[PDB]
């Protein structure tokens, strides 16, 4: 970027919401980040346009973790959403689990434990285990990931787009 990013983000870690609330034409310097991160987890995901941008988070109830060392390495975004979830009996059931929504570590960077840094901190503050978790159509290096780091194997597959895994069925979701 060509502004000073660790005078915006002191943290190594910054929780960002609906209201990019800075840690204000610096509250724009935080929109030219997650518009910029976005499209690079856009670009990474293969993705014609990105499912992160400022304006989004904005017009939405969405927490952005942005990781930052001593450049924005990379982010998570999660939110609880309204799924209507098809169980092991073919049921559905209306639940509003934590979704991870956005997941990117920039790729020179990739495979460090970046992600797990990232994703520890994100779980620690939401207070969830991993699999109360949906995922919003989880990558094959996020599938890799989540069954390294946490054992989490796939589970009854769902006819949305939200992947959940075996324990799921624990917790009321609200
Ligand atoms: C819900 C969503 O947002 S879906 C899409 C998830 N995002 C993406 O796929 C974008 C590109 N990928 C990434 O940004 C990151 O790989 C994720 C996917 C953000 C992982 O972040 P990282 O910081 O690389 O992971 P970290 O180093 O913490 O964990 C490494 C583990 O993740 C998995 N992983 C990461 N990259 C790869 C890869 N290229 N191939 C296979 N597994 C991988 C493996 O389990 C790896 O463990 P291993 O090296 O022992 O096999």
């Amino acid at each position: 970027f060509p502004f000073d990013v660790d005078a915006l983000f002191p943290e190594r870690i910054t929780v960002l919401d609906q209201h990019l609330r800075p840690p204000v034409d610096l509250q724009q310097q935080i929109m030219t980040i997650i518009d910029e991160l976005g499209k690079a987890s856009a670009k990474a995901q293969n993705l014609s346009a990105p499912i992160t941008s400022a304006s989004r988070m904005q017009s939405n109830r969405h927490v952005v973790y942005i990781l930052k060392d001593s450049a924005i390495i990379g982010f998570i975004k999660v939110g609880y959403k309204k799924l209507f979830v098809l169980d092991d009996r073919e049921a559905h059931n209306e639940v509003e689990p934590l979704c991870i929504l956005d997941f990117y570590i920039h790729e020179s960077v990739q495979r460090h434990g970046h992600g797990r840094e990232l994703f520890q901190y994100m779980l620690q503050k939401e207070r969830v285990e991993p699999h109360q978790l949906a995922i919003d159509r989880p990558s094959q290096k996020l599938l890799k990931f989540l069954n390294k780091h946490y054992n989490l194997e796939t589970t009854v597959p769902q006819v949305n787009n939200f992947v959940i895994f075996e324990g799921f069925f624990a917790h009321q979701h609200r």
